[PDB]
């Protein structure tokens, strides 16, 4: 199963994050997005237009529960998987750690807000906090531990995770002893 499991909204850092956590602990890392596109030989674009969103969801639930079987290392999620409630069924025991972020750094970390075409009308900032709406509330269900990633970088919110992950060895006092 997954050292941990990163979900969060667009630039939240689940790609930075699951870099530089997987180097830090030495595991592999396997992103959902990218393990279906793998698995498929189809776009996530090419899914959603051909089959919907719900059987994109159907195909992102069944590479995600294989993954959490499969995976021993790092694990980040695509933004919508939470919205299955197969998936979050499927994270349930799982360490699953939510990188927070506000509305507005999450827009400039995903190259920062459009032009609005009609002032009746939305901009990509008010698109980006309706997903967060909708998503926050989910990913903070699922959580099993949560960061706050608008103030720390990188390396510090990696430390903080680490902290966090722990895992004493059963054989440590014996490899005092000798090994
Ligand atoms: N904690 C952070 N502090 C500052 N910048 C960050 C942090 N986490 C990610 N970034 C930056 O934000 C952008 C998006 O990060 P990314 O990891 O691609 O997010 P996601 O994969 O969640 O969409 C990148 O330019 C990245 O360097
Ligand atoms: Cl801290």
């Amino acid at each position: 199963a997954p050292k941990a499991v990163l979900v969060g909204l667009p630039g939240s850092g689940k790609s930075t994050i699951g870099r530089r956590l997987a180097k830090a602990l030495g595991v592999g890392l396997l992103d959902t997005d990218v393990a279906i596109e793998q698995r498929t030989g189809r776009s996530i674009a090419d899914i959603f237009a051909t089959d919907g969103e719900q059987e994109f969801r159907r195909i992102e639930e069944d590479v995600v529960r294989a993954a959490l079987a499969d995976h021993d290392g790092v694990l980040s999620l695509g933004g919508g998987a939470v919205t299955s409630p197969g998936v979050r069924a499927a994270l349930a025991g799982h360490t699953v750690v939510y990188l927070e972020i506000s509305a507005a750094e999450g827009v400039r970390r995903t190259g920062g807000n459009t032009v609005r075409p009609l002032l009746a009308g939305p901009d990509r900032a008010e698109k980006y906090r309706a997903l967060m709406a909708k998503r926050a509330p989910l990913y903070r269900r699922v959580a099993t531990m949560r960061v706050d990633t608008n103030r720390r970088n990188p390396g510090a919110v990696v430390r903080h995770i680490l902290s966090r992950l722990q895992v004493p060895s059963p054989s440590e006092a014996a490899t005092l002893e000798h090994h």
